[PDB]
């Protein structure tokens, strides 16, 4: 059965609710964001309109195989009328394609759903601009001030610089990076434009990648394994055993792999100083645990919310637990006492 803070009150929409079955009352399903949780139980024979952005909207047909009558791609920025009600997708900075959603609902009230976001100071000028919001649906994933990060420009610089001094010292090194979803692309690209390198991988990531609308991809990503120094590869494989696996493969060309292995945030953050991080190293692999989050810290989330001032804050994460969900409403009340709202 489909939860509350999942149901619009007073429209016949849901959000990211895929997974109860036929949702009584539901006419459109939104989808913010092409996450497995999310999307969880969409599918080839789902036969009611989803409503998303262009990117969901490749994936969806392009790896979901759900027929395209069904699929309803909105622009961003931009007023639309669905069943009679005004709504408006916002960039969410988290995965490719990942919307938060303004509803403007007939009795006047405004609701925003966040989906999944990296909270940043520059969505203060987005449409939401001097808007009330009567009701703010929270990504409360890090709602608590030990979660602390690095920008995700910092982690990039980081990268950058450990593999080109890598592989400027050894021109035989090879670099891995492990990946088990959408998003956090940058690592990879970002890597493979520093050393002048395509990034290879698999049949399955490559058309992933394919679905969404990255300028000249074309230009930076192939299935030949062989004509690359930059490799994805399932996460899971990111350990010793599975990269001397892969070193195997390649035939000799190879003499040693740096792999990076993009974490959220870990509990080495309250300690280590990101130019300070430190591989795991057995022979010739070493092995960095690099926290690239695509959710709001502490800091981000409480700026974000004191900045645009809602009557009501419902939680999505960490709602499972009596001591989790008073935590969070102990920071809201902190935060609107500080800010006088
Ligand atoms: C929102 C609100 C509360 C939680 C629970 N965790 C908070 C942070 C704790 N922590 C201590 C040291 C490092 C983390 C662990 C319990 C999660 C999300
Ligand atoms: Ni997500």
């Amino acid at each position: 059965t489909c939860p509350f803070y999942k149901k619009i009150p007073g429209t016949g929409f849901t959000v990211d609710a895929f997974q109860y079955g036929v949702v009584e009352g539901c006419t459109a399903y939104f989808l913010t964001h092409f996450h497995s949780d999310h999307y969880a139980g969409l599918s080839k024979h789902f036969t009611f309109p989803v409503y998303c952005s262009e990117i969901t909207g490749n994936l969806l047909k392009n790896k979901l195989h759900v027929q395209e009558q069904y699929i309803h791609p909105l622009p961003l920025d931009t007023e639309c009328i669905v069943n009679g009600v005004k709504v408006v997708l916002l960039d969410a900075n988290h995965c490719p394609g990942a919307v938060m959603i303004l509803f403007y609902l007939p009795n006047g009230t405004v609701i925003l759903h966040t989906g999944d976001f990296r909270a940043d100071p520059s969505m203060e000028r987005s449409l939401l601009a001097d808007q009330k919001v009567h009701m703010l649906y929270l990504d409360t994933t890090y709602c608590s001030p030990e979660y602390t990060f690095p920008s995700q420009q910092e982690v990039i610089r980081f990268a950058i610089n450990t593999a080109f001094e890598a592989v400027t010292l050894n021109p035989h090194a090879l670099v891995v990076c492990g990946t088990y979803s959408i998003g956090k692309e940058k690592v990879f690209l970002a890597i493979a434009d520093v050393l002048g390198s395509k990034v290879g991988m698999s049949q399955e990531k490559y058309k992933t990648l394919q679905c969404l609308n990255i300028p000249e991809i074309n230009s930076l990503i192939t299935t030949d394994m062989c004509s690359s120094l930059v490799h994805l590869l399932p996460m899971m494989q990111i350990n010793f055993k599975g990269l001397q696996s892969h070193l195997k493969k390649c035939g000799g060309k190879y003499n040693q792999i740096l792999a990076f292995r993009p974490t959220g945030w870990t509990h080495s953050n309250k300690f280590t100083r990101i130019a300070d991080v430190i591989p795991q190293t057995k022979g010739n692999i070493s092995i960095y645990g690099i926290p690239y989050s695509e959710h709001s810290s502490y800091l981000e989330m409480k700026r974000f919310v004191q900045w645009l001032k809602p009557q009501k804050i419902i939680p999505t994460v960490n709602v499972g637990t009596w001591k989790s969900r008073s935590t969070m409403e102990k920071y809201f009340r902190e935060w609107k006492l500080e800010a006088g709202y």
